[PDB]
């Protein structure tokens, strides 16, 4: 029985109507484009000179509306502000199709949809999940910066990543549209180290929720190990925090196993499933959101 | 790695969305032109699901016993049957109609799918054609006319309409031509699907993302010619290797040779014994020749 359970993504339409080209000087990037403004990083004002260590204070001051052209794919920059890692420029003319939208920041273990963009134009969309050191493995080449990743809640976007690196190990990150790097990572073209990766222990749990859904809970037991207990344990053991939320508690009723009992599995299956499988795999897998597995399992 | 499932925006596709509905049944339709395709099983009632006569059902029908909303509504001026599909004309021809062609693909082709329920996307996700003619992903009650497409340039290749799930929970559906892929049929009952085997070509295209990674500890100089490997994949669960100039590409770049991978398919075959190849200790085949050049090099 193949499981159902694959990474999925929101559809696309209402953001790649907002995606633009955005150019200053001589680089030119990706930006998002709603309303009157228009979002991109502010390494399009850096000249490939000084990218290892720029001024962007100084760079900014040095810019006039004339700096900056955006080409959709006739928009007069007619203002410009720095925010953080980003710029907010604004424009003359308003997008006319403007989703709704709200901006959020993500948290580790969190899942969005990603279009990558290149010269303005939308190329691919695929799904990630915030890893615990804050990067995301995902898929973006040279001109990449300015894709946005976003969830969906109603026809509502919420847009909550703007592409901005590449890191040692091939992951990623970005801004939170309050001009945050996901990760405190610097904008500088400068060698930086990702921290540790972790198991995002309540995806593993919706996972195991996931295979007894499919019938395979060869792996559930009466013994129980507390969420404090299980915390303690996951600090020493390359786990997060388990946090508990009404998403899980809705696969704990449908299946009638405890949230619990699931962590407890966790601290076995750590070692190793011994010969056995689940869902076709003979590691634990934290990808999938409870979100992922009660919408994708059973329609919620 | 940097080599991941990604599908082709979706907005193209969603614009051509609509909630097809006769009488009890409802599901998803295609809007194109002045043309609205959609499952022919939208006609059956619950009851007659097993066996239907579609010829017969088509016949009762008239224009209004199909209702047809975009999420306007849209008036029905014609209806016709196409093998496994309606083909239904509306008074309103779609304004977001994209440039399209209707491709019947193959084994190991990959395609993304847009789900839909009454007549809105909810999801987007890529899929191999899989050689018993079955693909995986996510699809519940109502997701009927969802649609699979690629796109190359500006030009949209519809290739999938879903019709159905198969006992082991993979799916299947028509090409717009109307046949069923794999000659399943569309009614409600257990059918013998054939057994899988890896892709071939996808496994070669994959360890030739490997090699562009830095990962070549598998490459030997040994060989193992086409007709060679072919004759060694009718034993062991493999398609014909067929080359491509996306394939000869990875090629050139790698300066790896087809036939070199190919004997190191036959060798990894037999089991990894403790190694990892792009993190994976099973040989992939669901990224394609195309995949790994666009995501790795950008062609
Ligand atoms: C913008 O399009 C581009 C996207 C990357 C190119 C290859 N993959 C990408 O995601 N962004 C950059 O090139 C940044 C620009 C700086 C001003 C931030 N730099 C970068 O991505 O590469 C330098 C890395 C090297 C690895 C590292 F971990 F050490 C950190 C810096
Ligand atoms: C149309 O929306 C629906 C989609 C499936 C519902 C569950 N997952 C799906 O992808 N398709 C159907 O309901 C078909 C209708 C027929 C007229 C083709 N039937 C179906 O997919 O399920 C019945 C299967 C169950 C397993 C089996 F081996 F017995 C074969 C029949």
């Amino acid at each position: 029985h193949h499981s159902g359970l694959v990474k999925m993504s929101h559809p696309s339409g209402d953001v790649e109507a907002c995606m633009v080209q955005v150019t200053c000087g001589s680089m030119t990037l990706n930006g998002l484009w709603l309303d009157n403004t228009v979002w991109c990083p502010r390494h399009v004002m850096c000249p490939a000179d000084q990218l290892s260590d720029p001024n962007y204070d100084a760079l900014l001051i040095s810019m006039t509306n004339h700096s900056f052209s955006v080409q959709k794919h006739n928009l007069r920059v007619v203002g410009h502000a720095m925010q953080g890692t980003l710029l907010k420029l604004t424009v003359d003319v308003a997008n006319p199709s403007t989703p709704a939208y709200t901006f959020t920041t993500v948290k580790p273990g969190a899942a969005f949809s990603v279009l990558a963009c290149y010269n303005g134009r939308p190329t691919g969309t695929f799904t990630v999940v915030m890893r615990p050191n804050y990067t995301i493995k995902g898929s973006f080449l040279c001109g990449s910066c300015g894709s946005v990743g976003y969830t969906k809640e109603g026809s509502v976007i919420n847009f909550c990543y703007m592409h901005q690196m590449e890191l040692a190990n091939g992951t990623h990150t970005g801004s939170a549209f309050d001009g945050t790097m996901y990760g405190a990572f610097m904008d500088k073209q400068v060698h930086q180290v990702q921290l540790t990766d972790k198991y995002c222990s309540v995806n593993v749990v919706a996972w195991l929720y996931a295979a007894i859904l499919n019938g395979c809970a060869w792996f559930v037991k009466p013994n129980r190990t507390s969420v404090v207990s299980f915390n303690e344990w996951a600090l020493a053991n390359q786990f997060t925090e388990f946090v508990g939320t009404q998403s899980v508690d809705m696969l704990a009723v449908k299946t009638g196993v405890a949230i619990e009992q699931l962590l407890y599995a966790i601290q076995q299956l750590y070692t190793g499933f011994q010969g056995k499988q689940i869902l076709g795999s003979t590691m634990l897998e934290d990808e999938f959101t409870p979100e992922d597995v009660n919408m994708q399992i059973m329609g919620v």
